[PDB]
């Protein structure tokens, strides 16, 4: 359990990797994987379609099960579901999408979720649909996050940007 190999250590609790992050879900098979979501758990093209499909849906169900009772998140919010096949736990994390005109101080709310997790696997909050620039997703990253947060980036061109963004210490 929680067997990370093969990361950067960035800070004493941000770790990196270039790697795909249902792979390493299923090789670390770790207590906590990060969904990067929406409000309505309602899992599209990114890290929250690719999770749901290596749980055969079961993770889209929930999530509306999830929804109905509860009602959307809100922006900066998560909620704790279940990981399936890939971890113990699914932390659903919804950061701003600039896209739509929300506020990208709240990617500070959304990785302060982190915080009430030992130890996650998780990916770049916002940076892909939701159109933050990844390199300031791990900067608030790195600036937020207290517990061991460990990164996957499954694009080794932006690996190499983030590492050399990051060196701007
Ligand atoms: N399989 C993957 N493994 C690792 N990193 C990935 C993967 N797919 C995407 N990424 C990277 O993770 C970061 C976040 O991308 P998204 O998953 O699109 O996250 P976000 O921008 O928060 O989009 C939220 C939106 O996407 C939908 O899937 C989700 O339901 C919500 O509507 C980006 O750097 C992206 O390149």
């Amino acid at each position: 359990v929680n067997s990370f190999s093969g990361y950067l250590k960035l800070t004493d609790n941000v770790y990196i990797k270039n790697a795909d992050i249902v792979e390493e879900a299923k090789k670390v098979k770790p207590t906590v994987v990060v969904n990067a979501a929406n409000v309505y758990l309602k899992h599209g093209g990114g890290v929250a379609g690719a999770l749901n499909k290596a749980t055969n849906n079961a993770m889209q169900v929930e999530s509306d099960d999830y929804i109905a009772t509860n009602g959307p998140l809100k922006v900066g919010g998560s909620c704790v579901l279940s990981g399936h096949n890939l971890a113990k736990h699914c932390l659903h994390v919804v950061g701003p999408n600039v896209n739509k005109g929300e506020d990208i101080q709240l990617l500070k709310s959304a990785y302060e979720n982190f915080n009430q997790h030992e130890v996650l696997l998780a990916p770049l909050l916002s940076a892909g649909i939701f159109g933050a620039d990844p390199i300031h997703s791990l900067r608030v990253c790195v600036d937020t996050v207290r517990t061991n947060v460990y990164l996957a980036v499954f694009d080794k061109n932006l690996y190499d940007k983030l590492v050399s963004s990051f060196l701007e210490m």
